[PDB]
């Protein structure tokens, strides 16, 4: 896997709380960290929408998680990537969902490779000796 | 109509009550339920921008709304389909907007259908057989 | 520059708590403004919208990080790619980004992420075609102009 994962994550009030979402967040993060980036790549950020504020099916829902997922374009090509991404993600979504009776919906969005950028610099190229370096230093670096 | 609707509707203070925020969610939900989808699906979720958090044209502004549509790609190709749907989202937007003086800006980016899930599952096949079960049930039906 | 400045543009700016100012929005807010209208933009449709985080709501790398600002850039889909009109973008907003955010200590993040022009709308209306007379007649008004 290479480029950046930002996670946004809408949730109802009274459904996840702090050390759930910390738990959640590096859940994520492992995923990635994983698949060879660097963890300061990954981004999660959770907001609350209260009661008054969000409607499924035009009418409030007190117990939902909505997941938007931010992607690279071309960065999961084949089916078999796709496929095993999706089974990664599900193995702790649904366990921390389930058992609460949390309805939860995801998706992935995919961007442009070339317009991402963190402290003005473009990231290196996934498996280069520039990453390595990145990795190591668990900061964007200057060459 | 293939796949999710998802909104996130950005808004200053003063500007939407909660009950005007209900009745645009009751009116967007209908019109996707017109075109075939269980409700449950539409998902439509509101920010309130607190004053000097927002700024259009580098001004605060104070009567606007700004909506993002998350759509899956490939869902609507051809010209008259993207024309019929503009047409059923402004009949609502236009008679609630307008009147109160309000600037507001949508548009609609897409999302693969491959990497969509509700609950764990992949959602049914456009209009197929196991998609009703989900209309009628109005609940992602594991089978 | 040309196909990277043609609109929307919405900026969501997401960001730690007492790590910008109000002051500091709102400038940020006019320079992001003056870059889209020195390619021809009308003012208005420049789009730029903050979301503080409240401390345990954000993560990087795990991390609650304290200092941050994230960014996600909403354009209109381009009919092709030019890395010479890239450069220029990415160098015009980099000038004011920069020396905002690095003598905060702020580590940041952009992307941009991109949508069809034929299902964006104003006040129920489809804006002009980038260079046209009519959207000459927006950048006038300032608003958009039935025709
Ligand atoms: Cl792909
Ligand atoms: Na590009």
């Amino acid at each position: 896997f290479q480029g950046m994962p930002r996670w946004l994550i809408q949730h109802s009030p009274n459904t996840l709380t702090p050390e759930e979402k910390s738990h959640l967040a590096q859940q994520i993060t492992q995923a990635y960290v994983g698949f060879g980036l660097p963890a300061f790549y990954v981004q999660v950020h959770f907001i609350e929408q209260p009661a008054g504020t969000s409607f499924i099916g035009g009418e409030q829902h007190p117990n939902f998680v909505a997941l938007t997922i931010y992607h690279l374009a071309r960065t999961m090509t084949s089916d078999e990537q796709r496929q095993g991404f999706l089974k990664r993600i599900d193995a702790f979504l649904t366990p921390m969902f389930e058992p609460k009776g949390i309805d939860w919906e995801y998706f992935v969005t995919e961007a442009p490779r070339d317009l991402w950028k963190i402290n003005g610099l473009a990231p290196p190229a996934a498996g280069s000796e520039e990453e390595k370096v990145w990795v190591r230093e668990n900061r964007p670096v200057r060459f």
